[PDB]
C-alpha cells in the first residue's frame, strides 16, 4: 500500500525436456508433472496402476522460460527485485545472460536485485531445473550406506540429501511423483529508495488490561544517499485506528533496524475455537520519504498468549497448551499436503479443509514433517479460524545429515520459514521432527549399520535436532516453545514411558490392539494414533474400473501403501462386524468400523482429562486418492471418522463407558463457564421403538469449566439380561433447569455383530432446490449406522454415518453447486442374510 510496481510473473511461461528443443505452454506456478499432463504427454497418475508409468519424469531435466517488458520509467526507479516464492529444487536462474542464481531448497524463497541486469524492450528468464535424482546420485555414491528411509520408495534413499518435501519421494499412504517446477509465484518490484524485508511484531506483555508490543522492521535501503525518513505503525480493528506511532530516522545505504514500541489498552484478545472470537488486529507499517510512502508492509496480529507446559509431575512430564492463561485440552488432527502437485491446491481446498476443522470442533492442527512448511493462506486461515498450529521441520521418520554444508542449508529454511511464520496468532510450537529418535532408538538401526555409522547418525542427530534447531528458534522466535521430536520420549510398546510428554499410540493398528485398549493405554498428550478405511465407492471409481472392484485388484493394490493394511482392517472388522460378502458393503462397514474405533480413543483421552491433555488423530486428510487413515478423502468427502471426530469434540459430550459388565456415564465440558442445576436423563429403548422399564432421572449436576466428571454408575447384573442387551439402546440426554436440552448420546451394549438387528427399510422424501437437497428419514425400527450415499463428488451433508432411531424422523440438508440426485441408503442388517 505504497509507491511500489508489482508485475507477476504467472503468464506465458514455456517448457521442455532438456535436449528435446521442444517447447510448449506451462502454467506457472505449477509443477513439470501438470505441464505435461495438460498436453496429454502423461496419463492421469491417479489412474488404476499409472504409478509405474509415470516415473520416468524424475530422470529428465526440465527446463523453464518467459520473456516480459521493462518500460524505460520502471528502469529509472531506484530498485527493481525479482522474487522467487518457491523452487523445487535444484534450480539455475539465467535473467539476460546473468546466473542469478543456484537454488537448493524448495523452503526457501529468495529475493535478488536485478536492476542492472535488466533492459527496456524484451527481457528473458529461464529457469533449468537439474532433476534431483541424478543431482544425488553421486552424493549417494560417495556416502557408503544408504539411509534408512523407508517411505522414500527407489533401491537408493535420495531424499534425505535433498531439501525437498519428503512426501514427493512415497509414503505409506502416498504416490511417488518426484516434481520439479517454480512452485510459488514469481513476482518483480520496481521502487523507489527502500524495500522492507521483514516486518515482526514482537508481544511484550499481555494483561486484561495492556498489551505492548515490539514493532521490529528491517529496511533494506538500496541507494547511495541518506535519506531521513518518517517510519509509521498503525493498529486498526475492523478499519478504525486503535493506536499510532511515528520515529523519525535517517536511512543508511543497506540494512536497517527500526523498533518503534505501540501499545494497546485494554486489549481485545484472540481466542481459539470454542472459547470466542478469534480477534485479528491489523499492524501496518509505512516508510515515509517527503510526501510518498515508499513501502508499506502489514500483519494480522492476534492479542493472546500461548504457553507449553512440559514439566515433570508425579505422573511423569507433563505436555500441554495453556491459552490465555487457561489450560486448553487440545482437539484435532495430522495434516499432510492436500496434493502431490502443491501448486493445484486451489484457494478454495484451503478454505473447505479448515471449515472441515472448524465444524469438527477442532482447535488445532499439526503440520507434520514430511510435508511442507505450508503457505501463508494456510496459516490466515488458522488464525481466522482459531485453530492452533503445531508445525513440525520438514524432517520425519529418518535420522539425515549433518555435515556442515548440509547444515547451512538448513539453517536458511529455518530462519527464512521462521520469520516467515511468527506473526501468526495460529502459530502455537516448533518441533525439529517426526519419529527419528524413535527411529534411532528402536527400529532395529544397531543391526543394519558399522557401529561407527550407527553413532555418527547419534552424534548428527544432537547436532540438528538439539543444537542447531533449537538455537535457530531461541534467536527468531523466542518466546515459543520447542521441542527436538515428536514423541519426544514415549514409546508405544513401552507402558513405562506413557507418562512422559507427548505419545504416538500405533499399539492400535501396527501393534493390532483392541480399539478398547485405548481406555486403559493412555498417554499425556496423544500426537498421533489412528485407523484406515478404504474410501468411499465413488472414489474408488475415481481410480478404479468397475471391474478392478476388489480388495486385491491390481488397480486396488496400487492404492494401498501399507503392505500390512487390507488383511488388518478385515482383522479388525471381524471383531466387531460381521464380514460383508459383497465388496461395496465391505467399503461400507469398513467406514463405519474406522469412525466407531477412533471415536471411542478420542472420548477415552478428553474422559481422562487433566492426566490427557490432547489428542490429535492421525489424519485429517489425503494427497491423492488412496486406502489411508484420513478422515476426509483426497475429494473432500467426509468418512463416518469425520462426523464421529465432531461428535467426540463437541464443548459439552455425554460419554457412557461400559466396562467389566457396567456403565459409567461422564460429563466432559471444554466450555468456559460452569454449568449448573443439571439433569441427566436416560432410558432404555428396544429396536421397534419400546421403552424397557422407567425413566431414570439424575438431578443437581454440576458441570464445571473445563472437567471431566463421573456423575453415574450401575452394574448391567439385575438391569438388563443379555438378550436385552442384544436387543435394546440407552438413550442419553442432558437439560439445564428448565429443560432445554445441551446434549445427547445413545450407547449399545454389545457389539454391533452380536446385535439382533431387525430388517427394515429406510424411507425417505425428497425437496431438491438449487444447490440443496432436504430430506427427512423415517424407519420404523432402528437402522443401524446408516450411510446415505450420493454419486456427487464433494457433496456436504448436515449429519451422516449416524444411527436412524426407531419411528424418529431425522432431517438431513445435502448441499453441493451442482444440485439442479441419485440417493442410496445403507445400513448394516441389509450387509449380510
Ligand atoms: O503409518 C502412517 C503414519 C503414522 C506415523 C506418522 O508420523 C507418519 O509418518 C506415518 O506415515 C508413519 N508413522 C508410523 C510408522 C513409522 C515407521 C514404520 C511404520 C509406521
Ligand atoms: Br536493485
Ligand atoms: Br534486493
Ligand atoms: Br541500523
Ligand atoms: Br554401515
Ligand atoms: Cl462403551
Ligand atoms: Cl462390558
Amino acid at each position: 500500500n505504497d509507491t511500489s510496481e508489482v508485475m507477476l510473473l504467472d503468464t506465458g511461461w514455456e517448457f521442455s525436456q532438456s535436449g528435446t528443443e521442444k517447447w510448449m505452454p506451462a502454467t506457472v506456478p505449477g509443477t513439470v508433472h501438470q505441464d505435461l499432463i495438460s498436453h496429454e504427454l502423461l496419463p492421469n497418475p491417479f489412474y488404476g496402476m499409472n504409478e509405474k508409468k509415470i516415473q520416468w519424469v524424475e530422470n529428465e531435466d526440465w527446463e523453464y522460460r518467459t520473456s516480459f517488458i521493462v518500460s524505460e520509467e520502471q528502469l529509472n526507479r531506484d530498485g527493481i527485485q525479482l522474487i522467487f516464492e518457491g523452487l523445487d529444487t535444484y534450480a539455475d536462474v539465467y535473467l539476460n545472460g546473468s546466473l542469478l542464481l543456484k537454488a537448493d531448497n524448495m523452503f526457501v524463497g529468495y529475493t535478488l536485485p536485478v536492476k542492472s541486469v535488466l533492459r527496456k524492450g524484451e527481457n528473458h528468464l529461464y529457469i533449468y531445473f537439474h532433476s534431483p535424482i541424478r543431482q544425488t546420485l553421486p552424493q549417494y555414491a560417495s556416502n557408503g550406506f544408504n539411509y534408512p528411509a523407508d517411505n522414500d520408495h527407489h533401491e537408493k534413499h535420495l531424499s534425505v540429501f535433498s531439501r525437498k518435501a519428503p512426501y514427493s519421494y512415497g509414503w505409506d499412504w502416498g504416490i511417488r511423483m518426484v516434481t520439479s517446477g517454480v512452485w510459488r509465484p514469481v513476482t518483480l518490484r520496481f521502487y523507489d529508495i527502500a524495500t522492507i524485508s521483514d516486518y515482526y511484531v514482537r508481544q511484550l506483555s499481555l494483561t486484561d488490561e495492556n498489551a505492548r508490543l515490539s514493532n521490529e522492521l528491517i529496511v533494506n535501503q538500496i541507494v547511495p544517499q541518506k535519506i531521513p525518513a518518517e517510519v509509521r505503525v498503525n493498529v486498526s480493528l475492523n478499519g478504525t485506528t486503535v493506536t499510532e506511532v511515528k520515529q523519525q530516522v535517517t536511512l543508511q545505504p543497506g540494512i536497517n533496524h527500526i523498533t518503534l514500541p505501540a501499545e494497546v489498552t485494554n486489549p481485545v484478545r484472540w481466542m481459539p475455537n470454542g472459547w470466542g472470537t478469534p480477534t485479528l488486529y491489523d499492524f501496518s507499517a509505512q516508510i515515509a520519504c517527503g510526501d510518498r510512502i515508499v513501502a508499506e508492509q502489514s500483519h494480522r496480529i492476534g492479542l493472546r498468549t500461548i504457553r507449553v507446559v512440559n514439566e515433570k509431575d508425579k505422573d511423569g512430564e507433563s505436555f500441554y497448551f495453556e491459552v490465555n492463561g487457561i489450560p486448553m485440552f487440545a482437539k484435532g488432527a495430522n495434516y499432510i499436503p492436500q496434493d502431490a502437485l502443491l501448486p493445484n491446491v486451489t484457494t478454495e481446498r484451503y478454505q473447505t479443509l479448515f471449515r472441515d476443522m472448524k465444524e469438527a470442533n477442532m482447535n488445532m492442527v499439526r503440520i507434520w514433517g514430511g510435508g511442507t512448511y505450508e503457505n501463508n493462506l494456510f496459516y490466515d486461515l488458522a488464525d481466522e479460524n482459531g485453530i492452533l498450529v503445531w508445525q513440525d521441520f520438514m524432517f520425519a521418520c529418518t535420522p539425515y545429515p549433518s555435515d556442515p554444508t548440509f547444515l547451512k542449508r538448513v539453517e536458511a529454511e529455518a530462519v527464512y520459514n521462521i520469520r516467515r511464520l511468527r506473526n501468526h496468532a495460529s502459530l502455537a510450537m516448533w518441533c525439529g521432527n517426526n519419529e527419528i529418535l524413535e527411529a534411532l532408538k528402536y527400529w532395529g538401526f544397531e543391526k543394519k549399520f558399522t557401529p561407527e555409522v550407527y553413532q555418527g547418525l547419534m552424534h548428527g542427530y544432537d547436532k540438528l535436532f538439539r543444537e542447531l534447531l533449537p538455537s535457530t528458534v531461541k534467536e527468531f522466535d523466542s518466546d515459543r516453545f520447542y521441542v527436538h521430536s515428536s514423541p519426544y520420549l514415549a514409546n508405544w510398546g513401552r507402558p513405562e514411558s506413557w507418562g512422559t510428554g507427548d505419545s504416538h499410540n500405533w499399539g492400535v493398528w501396527y501393534g493390532k490392539k483392541p480399539f478398547e485398549s485405548l481406555d486403559t493405554d493412555l498417554p499425556r498428550f496423544m500426537s498421533e494414533f489412528g485407523f484406515q478405511s478404504f474410501p468411499e465407492m465413488k472414489t474408488i471409481a475415481a481410480f478404479a474400473a468397475p471391474e478392478d472392484y476388489q480388495i486385491e485388484s491390481e488397480v486396488m493394490n496400487a492404492h494401498q501403501k501399507s503392505s500390512i493394511g487390507n488383511s488388518l482392517i478385515r482383522t479388525y472388522m471381524e471383531r466387531d462386524y460381521i464380514i460383508p460378502e459383497s465388496f461395496e458393503d465391505f467399503v461400507y462397514v469398513g467406514l463405519v468400523l474406522q469412525g466407531q474405533g477412533m471415536r471411542h480413543g478420542l472420548e477415552a483421552h478428553r474422559r481422562n482429562r487433566p492426566y490427557c491433555m490432547g489428542t490429535l488423530y492421525w489424519q485429517l486428510n489425503d494427497s491423492w486418492p488412496v486406502v489411508s487413515w484420513s478422515s476426509i478423502d483426497y475429494y473432500g468427502n467426509w468418512k463416518a471418522l469425520h462426523y464421529q471426530a465432531k461428535r467426540a469434540f463437541a464443548p459439552v459430550l455425554i460419554n457412557p463407558i461400559q466396562q467389566n459388565d457396567s456403565l459409567s456415564v461422564y460429563l466432559i465440558s471444554d466450555r468456559l463457564d460452569t454449568m449448573e442445576q443439571m439433569t441427566l436423563e436416560m432410558k432404555v429403548v428396544d429396536f421397534d421403538g419400546k421403552t424397557l422399564g422407567k425413566k431414570i432421572q439424575v438431578h443437581s449436576l454440576e458441570v464445571p469449566a473445563n472437567t471431566s466428571k463421573c456423575v453415574y454408575r450401575a452394574k448391567l447384573d439385575g438391569w438388563l439380561t443379555p438378550e436385552d442387551c442384544r436387543r435394546s439402546f440407552l438413550k442419553l440426554i442432558l437439560k439445564d433447569k428448565s429443560g432445554h436440552q445441551v446434549a445427547e448420546s445413545v450407547h449399545f451394549f454389545r457389539k454391533t455383530k452380536d446385535l439382533q438387528l431387525p430388517p427394515t427399510s429406510v424411507s425417505y422424501q425428497m425437496k431438491q432446490t438449487d444447490g440443496k437437497c432436504e430430506l427427512t428419514l423415517f424407519s420404523s425400527m432402528l437402522a443401524k449406522d446408516i450411510f446415505i450415499e450420493t454419486p456427487l463428488q464433494g457433496a456436504r451433508y448436515s449429519d451422516n454415518f449416524f444411527d436412524l432411531l426407531p419411528g424418529e424422523r431425522k432431517k438431513v440438508i445435502i448441499t453441493s453447486p451442482r444440485i439442479k440426485l441419485p440417493v442410496n441408503i445403507k445400513h448394516i442388517r441389509e450387509t449380510y442374510k
